[PDB]
């Protein structure tokens, strides 16, 4: 059905664009300006990008997440190379205080990071 939208919904949601020439980026949107309409998108891998509106060729908005149980024969919400059935759920709340999304939960004591590390720190012993 049709519901009532504010401009700050928009603001700081994920959505995708295709530019002109046919190539497509997503991520949050971070600013927007009326007087030359410039758009800033910030996207879950730490990377940002200020992209002016007028070379937006086409525009989407991606499922931030399933209110129903997924079936099979609808495809999935996003896009991923395998799932894990032991994990489903995540954010008790809303989201973790730690990065904005949690992954590699492992057993905490045991496999911290697939026994491979890229920077040395050691916070203990």
């Amino acid at each position: 059905g049709a519901m009532g939208m504010s401009v700050a919904d928009f603001y700081g949601s994920n959505v995708e664009v295709l530019l002109n020439n046919d190539s497509k980026a997503r991520g949050v949107i971070t600013n927007f300006d009326s007087s030359n309409s410039i758009l800033q998108l910030r996207l879950a891998n730490d990377s940002t990008k200020s992209i002016v509106t007028k070379d937006i060729k086409d525009l989407r908005i991606l499922p931030k997440n399933e209110i129903m149980p997924k079936n099979g024969t609808k495809s999935p919400s996003t896009n991923s190379t395998k799932l894990k059935s032991a994990e489903t759920y995540s954010s008790k709340n809303k989201w973790s205080m730690d990065c904005d999304e949690e992954f590699d939960f492992a057993a905490n004591l045991e496999k911290f990071d697939k026994k491979q590390v890229f920077a040395e720190f050691r916070e203990k012993d």
